[PDB]
């Protein structure tokens, strides 16, 4: 049993191509991904190379910038660092029709320089987390007098997240009528999917009922057709101001038949209604009897 | 009487935990919430403590600032200052091999230092705030032949919001056929909940009619379910041209049998047509005669 | 007849009060408006007011800056502007304890300084417009064996908009069962109300059917209601890769009962068809005989 | 048969005025979309014409630069170079009461250049683009016991794009009971128009029941009608946390009757499943037998 989609619901499915590229992904679309300290280390770089190449180019024009030793690539790069950064000193005056011409390009590139790295830095930069944390496993369970297909999440922060949809999805194998084998997505119905303002815990749940694409299935049933389930989850977060995703995906021997999420809401000495996420993927069953 | 939800539709439950954090909510998701004011002196005292800090950097070097005295930390601070804001004015040029490289970091520093800055002012900085008011009370009488759920919310600004939506919730405990009691959140049907043009007053409505959750229910039961009802408004504001967020809560005891919002539309002598939010909380009641 | 939206949606009532502000919308809340050239006369102006100000600073610490006129004006103020823009010649560099101090913060204010005036750029200055072109005029006409309410719109620039959502409100003064005289608004249905891809013009139909507010109206009861329609269009522009919006608001006497719009498509030697945007405001009628 | 819409769902009508213009289009409304390495270009060459005229400025001044040749154009230019940068070397200090007016000025241009030139780069430069693939056909065949029309779309990019709607429209001319004739939108309904996490393939579906606008037509019926289809995709590309649009269009002979789509989904001796992008257009069809 190979599995099509990971916990994180990101898809296994091998891809097949070796042709074109997202024009910007990479011309984020082709950076603002790897870590904080990573990103200044890049930058860090990315301004050293550049300006040892403008020193490069200052001495292969000669002894050009006032002051500076004959040939030295120091002085030259410090130079050169001067000039970018736009500190201009003056010590170092730049010399004759040349040297000036690669100055106001230099000047240039560290004022895009200086553009680009602030909108990395914005981007980034942003795109914010949620932090929202999804139960190891399903259940189903009896609600309200019906079997129900459930799961659930929590907010990882304090800040708040307001307009909240979940999606709770079936993938499955299924056949046509024209014997045609296909991979197919059921939107389950949850008895809510909004949740206006979402802060503590939620549970989202799916009764089974005569509607219901997992009618009548069973755990049989479900490894039959590989069945998975893909959640997405989706709001705007108070903190960042701005909006957030988080995914996860379940496989059927993720599904705990029988189970119920133990209560993570707790009364205390101190502070009375709590909290506890440490109960958060904890499942209750019934164990049967042995001989 | 203790309340689940508070009046600004913060949660009053207490949180239970101690590890991980927000990557960014702090790496605004760990500043951006502050007040002008005090988001500056930050700046500020960043800026100086950075620089001061560099300053103590280039002395335990030695003397090796030109035109410095010896050892002397304002001098070197303010060479500092002149290298990190970049306006390298030369009588203070650095000195060696050590000293200029404190200085490419720390021209470095001052460009991120820049746009780091220029992020947060933006982001402020942006958040806009909606400044939308709600009445301090609920009311339910007769609308149209129902009794009927309502409260109004009001604009502060002078700009428009256009697409307005209203959510108003209904949370209390109920109990499963499975003996749970649960904490359960109603969508209540407002007689509309999309305003294209949100710019004026607005009062939200609930027909109590045989489908609502609070069909023949009356304050001794709401009180002993602790019904509270949560509203949640946004919009996008046409002066921000972004979008807009506010929340409110009400308890059983700010809901008013038998009240009617006061008219808040006036008509004058000057201007003609008038709104006077002077009036916006004043709920109308028939008193009953005693003896 | 006072009219209580004008002709752009904007409404007409006067609004009573004189204490709080938004934060943010003067702290675009409370200058991102007013006209390109006026943008930039107002920066330009802060720019010298605050050098002119860092200038009578310095004087009035003395003849601290060197290789300047004891107390002149000019000097100093081109020494701020040379603090503050970071330029730094050097020629004119500062003196002793104090002037150094005010350098700092001379540096501080100009950094912020680009920061803020880059946001500002950058929020205006987007905010981009639709370029939408309402009729000045509603018809009610047969169409499809309905009499019905419509209106058009086209797009005025060559980009495409896409996902168009219109509303089309009725507002009017209604008496309920209860004898209380309220304004409501009433959400016409359109044949049509989402067109994903705007880019030529766009008739907005509503067919007076029996499930109409407007059934069975006439002219003369639609003003007895001082009956108002308020037309909000929304959508995502290509060409500022944005969102716009843009309403207008009619009265009863602006409804031409019997109009057709003219076909506003046209057929030409070259360039076969096309759109003529000239006859937009164009309306048939048909005029009944005198004696 | 000349073509309404095109393949990438562009309009063919001919537009007819010469008067007004977008604010903001051209004062991205009117250089945000032409390529990188031109965008630089035009930048650079900003850049060097505005400094030249400052430099021509100067000159028209006098002999007003220090330590400059009499009325050199190089020498100026690279002072102009030296100001607007804000580099500030010293050397080429200004000279009396104009050229240092003349400078103020050129700070400012050098600044607001330098926020312009960040807005334009974070806004392209944002404006991500989605990295979808249309199938270059459609097809109507049989799918769980209906006809039932069908094309087929694929993400280019590793990233996920989630919350995806696909809209599909069927744009024909049509005439009323009142003898005009009119081009109409219809919406398909499809199986499925929402996927919530967009990653590999997705085959969009419209079952021709007795409630499509499609119930008994055909080949001949459909070019009668001038019929097109277009579709318009959207969704939230993981990749730039951003949104993204693609949209197509189709006429009637780009319609196969009885295809299938070939299955894209592959098993593999290396990564086991699989999808070849490289069978994406590929489809099916029975051939019938000649004498
Ligand atoms: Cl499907
Ligand atoms: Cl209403
Ligand atoms: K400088
Ligand atoms: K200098
Ligand atoms: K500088
Ligand atoms: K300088
Ligand atoms: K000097």
């Amino acid at each position: 049993k190979p599995r099509i989609l990971n916990s994180d619901g990101s898809s296994n499915i091998t891809r097949l191509g070796l042709e074109k590229r997202g024009w910007l992904d990479d011309h984020y679309h082709d950076l603002l991904t790897v870590s904080w300290p990573v990103f200044i280390t890049l930058i860090t770089g990315l301004y050293l190379v550049t300006n040892a190449l403008f020193a490069l180019a200052y001495l292969a024009c000669g002894d050009v910038i006032e002051n500076a030793r004959p040939g030295s690539f120091t002085d030259a790069f410090f130079f050169s660092v001067q000039t970018m950064a736009t500190i201009g000193y003056g010590k170092l005056i730049p010399i004759g029709p040349l040297a000036n011409t690669l100055v106001t390009l230099e000047a240039l590139c560290g004022m895009l320089g200086l553009a680009v790295a602030a909108s990395l830095i914005y981007a980034r930069f942003t795109r914010p987390t949620a932090g929202v944390l999804f139960s190891s496993r399903m259940v189903i369970s009896d609600f309200e007098g019906k079997p129900t297909l459930m799961m659930r999440l929590a907010n990882l922060r304090i800040e708040q997240i307001i307009e909240a949809d979940v999606h709770l999805v079936l993938v499955r194998s299924e056949i046509s009528q024209e014997g045609m084998v296909f991979r197919r997505f059921h939107d389950l119905t949850l008895t809510r999917s909004r949740s206006p303002i979402f802060s503590l815990s939620w549970t989202v749940m799916h009764p089974i009922d005569h509607h219901s694409p997992i009618y009548g299935e069973t755990d049989e049933t479900l490894r039959n057709s590989h069945s998975e389930f893909l959640v997405l989850f989706t709001g705007h977060h108070e903190a960042f101001a701005q909006n957030v995703h988080a995914r996860h995906a379940y496989s059927c021997d993720e599904i705990i038949w029988g189970g119920h999420f133990v209560d993570v809401f707790t009364t205390l000495p101190d502070g009375r209604r709590a909290l506890d996420l440490g109960k958060f993927h904890e499942i209750a069953q019934h164990h049967h009897h042995h001989h």
